[PDB]
């Protein structure tokens, strides 16, 4: 076995219908590694096209310092295997719910640096002709002084002839659920906004229904913290009705709300 022979499993940090990961020491250089453990997929599956886009949403993306980086990924004993860097800070939403249970906070400085460092991921897998499409606080990972990285490739299309797997209701654009998708990029904006509007201690956010219809009206969750009406006005362009009104991740990263 490869997963036994190059690595020691040393915590299970993760596990749903997607399988299980597990923290782990790669033997030969020592370095931490987030591996995940799932059944191989049904061919012609649902499962398979999803394993199969964050495999080739890799092969195209390479690396970058707000993206979790692939290290490899294989097949043994009809189990499939993705070894990931390891991010010690855990998810945005593990952040956000030990936040909210010791009844600390992100200050509003953080939300923006927050937002900044995700556009430039975002930035970059746009860069490179591919939609994220599943972005929400469990797939940000945080290391450390603090890196905010995206995860979770799955749901990775590109933009000129996309296969849409549609991500979490909760934070899916109206415009994708109409099955448009010539600006699937303000998908991922759209998305982002939400994150950060969780991070900032937003109620849950809606699975449907009338609440659901109004924020895609382009009406912002409620929010405790003190924002500056600035900051509280690029969060709401961000979920505009019309995607074209929303920023580009490039358009997001060098505007003046967020610099530094
Ligand atoms: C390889 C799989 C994807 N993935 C990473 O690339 C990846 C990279 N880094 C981390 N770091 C990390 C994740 C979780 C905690 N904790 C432990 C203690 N508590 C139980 C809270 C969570 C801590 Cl400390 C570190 N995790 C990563 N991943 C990860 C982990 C769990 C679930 C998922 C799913 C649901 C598949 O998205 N992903
Ligand atoms: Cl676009």
């Amino acid at each position: 076995s490869r997963y036994t022979t190059e690595f020691h499993e040393l915590e299970k940090i993760g596990s749903g219908e997607f399988g299980s990961v597990f923290k782990c020491v790669k033997r030969l250089d020592g370095c931490i590694y987030a591996i995940k453990r799932s059944k191989k997929p049904l061919a012609g599956s649902v499962d398979e096209q999803n394993a199969l886009r964050e495999v080739y949403a890799h092969a195209v993306l390479g690396q970058h310092s707000h993206v979790v980086r692939y290290f490899s990924a294989w097949a043994e004993d009809d189990h499939m295997l993705i070894q990931n860097e390891y991010c010690n800070g855990g998810s945005l939403a593990d952040a956000i719910s030990e936040n909210y249970r010791i009844m600390s906070y992100f200050k509003e400085a953080e939300l923006k640096d927050l937002l900044l460092q995700v556009g430039r991921g975002l930035r970059y897998i746009h860069s490179m002709s591919l939609v994220h499409m599943d972005i929400k606080p469990s797939n940000i990972f945080i290391s450390r002084k603090v890196m905010f990285k995206i995860g979770d490739l799955g749901h990775v299309t590109r933009i000129s002839s996309p296969q849409v797997e549609e991500g979490d209701s909760r934070f899916l654009a109206n415009e994708v659920l109409q099955e448009n998708y010539t600006h699937l990029p303000k998908a991922d904006i759209f998305a982002l906004a939400l994150t950060v509007v969780c991070a900032a201690g937003a109620e849950p956010l809606p699975r449907n229904g009338d609440q659901w219809h109004e924020i895609r009206q382009g009406r912002l969750p409620r929010i405790p913290q003190v924002l500056s009406q600035e900051f509280t006005e690029l969060l709401k362009v961000m979920i505009h009705p019309d995607p074209e009104r929303r920023p580009s991740a490039m358009a997001l990263v060098k505007h003046s709300v967020l610099l530094s």
